[PDB]
């Protein structure tokens, strides 16, 4: 029986495209809470955060935008992540943008400081303030989280308060196929492992699944930490998401990534980011997507392919 | 060259949406015969069986749905698989819904004491009468041909005439995504040997056929009855089909099941079933649906991918 | 950006054999751009019956002396289709490098008749089977049965599997990439071709060995394709052998697209497989990025 906290962050000034603050809604509409109930989850709704809006916040440095919003709705969801997993539930956070992971990941740090991060998206979002070319914060969360980088990155306004709490051996990012240069640079500088589209070709899903496990709790047990980006996917699976890239991950690749992490027991906290049911070109798409976004969460918690996730013990006889 | 006889079964009672018994209609307007006639196969078709109603037949135990017409439906339709195979042909029955997976295999078992059984299927269907939650008859025709299931199965009204004829050992699933938890019980318990769409993420298909074909015909040569339902296949490959469900086998690797099935040289019986032309939203999705069915069975006979079916001799010289 | 993992020289040329509006399509579809980010040094040569032989045979003369050219000079050779009959042209100019082996990426052989035949015209061992056609006397074989492998194919003719099956042409089918996947694909290919030896490699790519729901502006479809991962594989490991002499990019037909979606997704394709055989990766890294910036 796990107990699960819902926490919904429509967040989406940490990009330009409006409607990401409407997935936890659809998400939620998809059939989330249901889904999880029918696996036997003892579930918490937080409901979606009212974030304290900075109506003065202009660019940092003339490029990066709505930083002290941002930073402070972070601040906030990370009080709210921390709580959650005091009171020994595993955190779920819906999307809205990436830049969420700021908060989500810095709140599970505060109890869970042994925390190892499965970052599944096409993007490394770990650009710097300083080697963004778009400014838009969802493409930088990473970097404010990394100890190694933490010389590299300038302390913006309502950023202040971020601690570093993860380290390069502690993070691994699968599913990677848009990776800007300096995102590259840092991946191979700082050691940082990675799977990504290529590497899945290769290796197929189990072995990238069994190699992520063998680098993160190849010593020991630790909370997991499954930052989600439904972009991950390819284009056709997830349609309504701001930045698509050509060539994701499958339906079933994606379905065995989160079931892996349920097998581990160790999940302690999953955010189900960026989709945005506005950039559907029909009403469809963007159920399929929601629909996508409660398959992954649900069989993060046990949801499988054969039926096993309900114990059924004696057959009736007639 | 094979001997191969075509039975159209138009029959919708096993299951509740509308269409299922066009299925039969579709297949063969999309070339079924002339398809089969190019690979060399002799050919007999018995025509679309018209299925004695049964006016008066409703809820039984407040649960199970059109019980009567559904046994009947099969009685009858055993006697014409009997025919068939008794004739020496490779018998192909087109459905019409899964439920008549019960008449299809009886005939065929009436005649084939060692046969086998591959199901590929998103479904088990395998509830018994007591463990259904639909009532449904086509999640349900395996309970009634298993002998290891005879006494957790009940007397149910028009199925005084199944005798289970096959064993645990006998039979193998390929595809499963949707799967209730009885039935999870049923697999596992009495060692039913099953490549879900997971063991295929893991194995890959080449691995599943050499499983398949060592646990069933590893020992001895034995007559094989495919029973294949177009819901195996991703909906957005078989969108026609009344139980959808979405990360299922591609094109390639249901080609590729239908042709290691080919190669043993041992096909004695295929069901397709459960294309349902009503439910697709277009008539392409109709067709594409109708087509793929048509592409399963001609590479059960020799269609191949490589155009090695029609033998070339010699070379036009100058 | 000033810094990349590797430099290679590359001439692009539009040969419009709808299909004549493909190369057109790849170039609104920013392929110059693309290979200059790359950092190619570029060489634009723009656009250019018996039992059309004689337009076939003559728009093939005009594209094998400017492939000719193009190669002479040390570049490696685009070009953009077009139907694929102008593989005859190409191959042709190309071996003006005599050593040079191809891998053709097709749904089809293209190799008794029923852009269906121009592997018949290049290979050595069936010229005594092919009949002198007019203005196609110019041709002579440049290709052994050794020098040709095959990746993608599911529509083979009867007598095209004969061709493949007594003359000992290697193939991989796409029943062969279901059993041993696109890695192990590439290493046999690459121990067949280049375990002996260093050669140019001819990349003939038909958009067509992709699955119709990626290259859906296509003249002749067919279903169970080559996925988008696998497609940028192939092009990946012949970029990684650092072997790419020449590369054909045919049957982008634009005119066969039902949708806006369907043309731009066709011709955004045939961008990605020639900018992954010249660098173009999933992860990254053709561009040399130096140092971080300080604070
Ligand atoms: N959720 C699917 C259905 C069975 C589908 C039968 B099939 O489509 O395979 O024929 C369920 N298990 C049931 O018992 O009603
Ligand atoms: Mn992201
Ligand atoms: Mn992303
Ligand atoms: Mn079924
Ligand atoms: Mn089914
Ligand atoms: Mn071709
Ligand atoms: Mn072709």
């Amino acid at each position: 029986v796990h107990s699960v906290a819902v926490i919904g962050a429509p967040f989406s000034q940490g990009q330009k495209r409006k409607g990401v603050e409407h997935g936890p809604a659809a998400i939620r509409e998809a059939g989330l809470m249901k889904r999880l109930s029918s696996l036997g989850c003892h579930l918490k709704d937080f409901g979606d955060l009212s974030f304290t809006p900075v109506p003065k916040d202009d660019l940092y440095n003339n490029l990066i935008v709505n930083p002290r919003s941002v930073g402070l709705a972070n601040q906030e969801l990370a009080e709210v992540v921390s709580r959650a997993v005091s009171d020994g539930y595993s955190c779920v956070t819906l999307g809205g943008d990436h830049s969420l992971a700021i908060g989500t990941i810095s709140g599970h740090a505060r109890h869970c400081p042994d925390l190892c991060v499965v970052w599944v998206d096409a993007h490394a979002d770990i650009n710097t303030p300083l080697t963004t070319s778009s400014g838009n914060l969802h493409g930088q969360p990473v970097s404010f989280l990394l100890r190694e980088l933490q010389d590299k990155v300038p302390q913006l306004p309502g950023f202040s308060w971020i601690k570093p709490c993860i380290s390069s051996a502690s993070i691994v990012y699968i599913g990677l196929r848009d990776v800007d240069p300096p995102e590259h640079f840092i991946l191979k500088n700082y050691d940082i492992q990675y799977f990504s589209m290529r590497d899945i070709d290769r290796l197929g899903i189990q072995k990238v699944m069994e190699r992520t496990f063998d680098l993160l709790i190849g010593k020991r047990q630790r909370p997991i930490h499954l930052s989600f980006d439904i972009d991950a996917f390819d284009p056709t699976l997830a349609p309504a998401t701001g930045t698509p890239v050509v060539g994701g991950l499958t339906y079933r690749e994606g379905m065995y990534i989160a079931e892996e992490i349920h097998n581990t027991g160790l999940l302690s906290a999953l955010d189900l980011v960026e989709v945005n049911p506005q950039l559907a070109t029909s009403e469809e798409e963007a159920k399929t997507t929601a629909n996508l976004a409660v398959d992954v969460i649900a069989s993060s918690f046990g949801q499988t392919r054969e039926g096993g996730h309900i114990v059924y013990d004696q057959l009736p006889t007639p």
